[PDB]
């Protein structure tokens, strides 16, 4: 398992060294988005929580296509504000309930090392 805790202070730096297999080794879900919400990376742990296939979702828009229950001021809105300002580092609880059993999660949004991509981390609560 990669030795990385959810919510760790320099998580985006730690994840900059990981290849695809490495990200799939994390204890929590990890999604990397561009500024419009297109999915760049999507690990095996995330796909297991929500019943999604990483290969089907990479390249799709998270808010439009994949996760319409997040297309709202309370999720998409927080993301878009972080993109616009360059400041993204926030945690919250949410319920994922589209094409899956309703599941309460802890979400951590954080700007990536590069300043044009953005992480969405997910664990069960
Ligand atoms: C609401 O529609 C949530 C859906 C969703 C959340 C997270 C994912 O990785 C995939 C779909």
């Amino acid at each position: 398992m990669e030795h990385v805790a959810f919510g760790s202070e320099d998580i985006e730096n730690t994840l900059a060294k990981m290849d695809d297999g490495q990200l799939d080794g994390l204890a929590f879900g990890a999604i990397q988005l561009d500024g419009d919400g297109n999915i760049l990376q999507y690990n095996a742990a995330e796909g297991d929580i929500v019943g999604r296939d990483p290969k089907q979702v990479i390249g799709k828009n998270f808010f439009k296509d994949v996760a319409p229950c997040t297309d709202s001021p309370e999720f998409y809105g927080k993301f878009k504000e972080g993109v616009a300002s360059g400041n993204l580092n926030t945690m919250f609880e949410y319920t994922f309930d589209y094409q899956m059993t309703p599941t309460k999660v802890k979400v951590h949004m954080k700007k990536a090392l590069s300043g044009d991509s953005y992480w969405v981390f997910v664990k069960r609560v």
